């Protein structure tokens, strides 16, 4: 450890701003790692610690940041030959500081006090991760201390915190998607040949086949005041029974297949950070299928996966591979690597994506309007999700402008559902993006 602290570790950057850098000190270990906006960027930087090693981008891009990367070998030779103090390379992220800060701020004020959860912003046409927010977060300056006791105390406080602030909730945790998963049930039906004008039950209640279990609308009220409702109408008003009926009519295999087409049960590519796998679940019976259709049973998504669903629809049906690192530099600022955007797969036809967009623009209009942006059209799906064996989660997925999208977001507020919170958070992130 002594020698690797005698060489100046390189910088983690966002928008030409520093997220992590190293300062020359009088310490036995010469360089101290500094995080100037610590809690906000901790999901992106991770920590770099004498006692506890590294996480996130400190760990992923460790060869570049410490200067040991093969691609940096010439610079290291030239410096030693010339007498120059050596320095590691730089990692330039895809994070937009304005959007990251707006996601964080909105999370710290959006639950009459701080929310627990995650915000992800994506650029639909490129796959760039524009923001990666987790709350509560922690201060990596605490683990950068050269004092063993300060590090050990911080490590212990963090690990005993029931809110688990070390966890990057945007990419490492999976949550039931609830109402947001109607986007997938809808996509599956549209692809199988159903249309927006198709008629579905408006009944307040629906039996689940092969069980005494029963599903209901919110909170026992009929979708319309008519016998049935159109698919568009049930989508925009987020009726449950209609979708239980739609999904079972569509069948398990079509639902599974659309779920995989949208990245579920599909091993995620590193960003370079590892992303937990999302799942539609086994769907072992028809009771399960009705429950899967409205985002429950065994469906579990990372906030990132849910932002990608929105980004895929925004991008005309094509999924761009999400990435966090735009380019790697050497100590001179010479380009070592530039990331090139990659089309992962087509999930749905331009037609189905267009249809889903219309429905989502309708769902946004029906929704609570706090934080709406004048002259900007937003396509969205709000929702709640039940979990465990408890207050439901609050979700918002969206993209904007709906006509030619520049940004897609997912907002998850753990336990945030009322009986509103997620959507204004989403819209502040969008607004910051479109500035
Ligand atoms: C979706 O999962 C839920 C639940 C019944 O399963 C329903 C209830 C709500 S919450 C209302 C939030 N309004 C908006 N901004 C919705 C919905 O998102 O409309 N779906």
């Amino acid at each position: 450890l002594l020698d690797e602290y005698s060489r100046q570790r390189g910088q983690i950057t966002a928008g030409g701003q520093l997220l992590a850098y190293s300062v020359a000190t009088d310490g036995r270990f010469r360089f101290l790692r500094v995080y100037p906006n610590p809690e906000v960027y901790a999901p992106v930087t991770g920590f770099y610690s004498l006692r506890y090693s590294s996480t996130a981008l400190e760990r992923a891009e460790d060869p570049i940041l410490n200067g040991s990367d093969r691609r940096l070998f010439g610079r290291r030779l030239a410096d030693f030959f010339t007498g120059r103090d050596p320095r590691g390379g730089n990692v330039d992220t895809t994070i937009n500081p304005r959007i990251q800060q707006a996601g964080w701020d909105a999370m710290q004020q959006g639950c009459y006090g701080p929310c627990k959860g995650a915000v992800v912003a994506l650029e639909p046409s490129t796959g760039k991760i524009l923001a990666l927010v987790s709350s509560p977060s922690y201060d990596p300056n605490l683990l950068a201390s050269h004092n063993p006791e300060v590090q050990a105390q911080a490590w212990q406080r963090l690990g005993d915190n029931p809110a688990s602030p070390l966890t990057n909730r945007a990419i490492s945790e999976t949550y039931p998607p609830g109402s947001t998963f109607k986007v997938i049930t809808t996509a599956a039906a549209l692809a199988a040949g159903a249309t927006e004008t198709e008629q579905l039950t408006a009944a307040p209640t629906i039996p689940l086949p092969g069980s005494t279990a029963q599903l209901e609308n919110y909170g026992g009220a009929p979708c319309g005041d008519e016998p049935t409702v159109s698919l568009r109408e049930a989508f925009v008003k987020s009726c449950n029974t209609a979708f239980v009926q739609l999904g079972i009519r569509t069948g398990a295999d079509a639902l599974r297949s659309m779920a995989r087409a949208f990245g579920l049960d599909s091993p995620p590519r590193p960003t370079p950070l590892q992303v937990a796998e999302s799942t539609v679940g086994p769907i072992p019976d028809s009771a399960a299928l009705g429950m899967t259709s409205i985002g429950q049973k065994d469906v579990a998504l990372t906030p990132l996966a849910n932002a990608e669903i929105a980004a895929t629809i925004a991008n005309g049906g094509i999924t761009m591979r999400p990435y966090l690192v735009g380019s790697l530099k050497g100590p001179d600022l010479a380009n070592i690597s530039t990331t090139v955007r990659y089309q992962q797969r087509r999930a749905v036809s331009p037609q189905v994506a267009a249809k889903l967009t219309e429905l989502m623009v309708g769902a946004e209009k029906v929704a609570q309007q706090k934080g709406a942006i004048p002259g900007v059209q937003i396509a969205s799906k709000t929702g709640t999700a039940e979990h465990g064996t408890t207050p439901p989660h609050a979700w918002y997925i969206a993209f904007a402008p709906a006509q030619a999208p520049k940004v897609a977001v997912a907002v998850l507020v753990e336990n945030g559902a009322d009986r509103a919170l997620a959507a204004p958070i989403g819209r502040a992130v969008i607004e910051a993006a479109l500035q």
